[PDB]
C-alpha cells in the first residue's frame, strides 16, 4: 500500500495499539473531505488505508487520535490530536510512511518517502 | 502573556526567524476562527499573541507554517504546516508555551504548562 | 534477534544506511567492553549484532556514528555520536529495538521492549 | 554563560526539575575528566556550568541523569541517562544550549549555538 501509520508509545516503550486514524484530502473547494480511516493493530501500525489508484495528487491530512488513547490510560493529554498535513504525490506515485511517537504533553512526527 | 510560542531549527541548530504563526480558536458551529497570529522573532519565539482575558476556555489550534520556512531556505520539506490543537482550562493559573523543533521531513512539539 | 537498532534521517525522510554502530557491555570492574558491532543496512536497521545467549544481563551502551554519517552528506553536524545506555534483561530475556531518528544539530531515540 | 542545560518532562508538560548534570571533557588519554556539574532548577535549566575563560576547544560529554528523575517519580524509565557529547569550536563567538525533552522510554536532544 503507498501510505502506511505507525504509532508509538513513548511512555510504555511499546506499540501504541488501537489508536483511530482519519485521512482527508483537499477538495477544489478547499474543505477537508473524507478519504480513509482505520485503527492500528497490534504493532501499532495501520495498513491498506487505500491504494495506489485512489492515491491521487492532493494535500492530505492524517489526523491520529491521541487523545483518545491517553484518556483510556488514564492520562489527560496537551493535544486534542495530532495531526499530519503534507502534499503528496505531485512529483509521481511514492510510498509514505507517516511515524508518530506519543508522549502525554508531545508527540514527534517523522515521515519515511520511497520511490517504488 | 498565557500564550508563547517557540521554534527552533534541527538542520542549522538555531531559532526559526520569521515563522509565521496563526492561532485559531473552534466556534459553536466547530470552525476555526482566526484569534492571533504573528512572526517568530530573532530567538525564534513568539510573545504576546493574547491576553488572559481574551484567553478563554476552549479548543486551540497553532499554525506553524513550515513550509514557507524551509522554502525560503531552499530545502524540500515533507509538511505543509506543523500543528498543534489543545484545549485550555482554567484550573488554576497556567501559562503554555508551545515549542516546536523543525527538520525537513520531521517535526516535534511540546508544550509545557507552568505556573 | 535479540537486539534490532534502527536509524532514520529526518532530513531527507530516508532510512540512515551505512551508520556505523558499536555496542559496549559494562564489565564488573566498571569500563566499557566491546559487545557488538555493525552497519545499518539499506533499510536503515541492523540485525544480527547478538543471540540470546550472549546477551545476558548487564548494562550496554549503543554508539551510533552519527558525525560520519553527516560529515558523508557534507553537514557538519552538532553531536559526535548518539549514545542510548540502557540495562537489559534485568527482569529476564526481552527482545529490544533501539530507534535513533537524527537531524543535524538534534536527535532522537525511543526503544520498543516487548517479551517473547 | 557559555553552556547552558534545559530539560523539560514530556510526561508532565512541565521543566524538569532537580536533575543532576555532569559534564565531562575529553582528556589526551581519552578518558572523560570531570569538568562541571549541577541540578536542574525550577524552570528546568541549568546556568553558569563553565565561562568563556575555561570553555576552551575539545570535545565534551553532558551526562544528564534522566534515570533518577524518574526514579523519584515513581515512574520505570529505559535509559542510565541522556548522553550529550560533541565538540565545542571557537569558530566566532558562540552560546550552546542543550536541551534535552524526557520520556521513559524516549528522549530527544537538541542543541542552539547561537551569537
Amino acid at each position: 500500500c503507498p501510505l502506511m501509520v505507525k504509532v508509538l508509545d513513548a511512555v510504555r516503550g511499546s506499540p501504541a495499539i488501537n489508536v483511530a486514524v482519519h485521512v482527508f484530502r483537499k477538495a477544489a473547494d478547499d474543505t477537508w473531505e473524507p478519504f480513509a480511516s482505520g485503527k492500528t493493530s497490534e504493532s501499532g501500525e495501520l495498513h491498506g488505508l487505500t491504494t495506489e489508484e485512489e492515491f491521487v495528487e492532493g494535500i492530505y491530512k492524517v489526523e491520529i487520535d491521541t487523545k483518545s488513547y491517553w484518556k483510556a490510560l488514564g492520562i489527560s493529554p496537551f493535544h486534542e490530536h495530532a495531526e499530519v498535513v503534507f502534499t503528496a504525490n505531485d512529483s509521481g506515485p511514492r510510498r509514505y510512511t507517516i511515524a508518530a511517537l506519543l508522549s502525554p504533553y508531545s508527540y514527534s512526527t517523522t515521515s519515511v518517502v520511497t520511490n517504488p
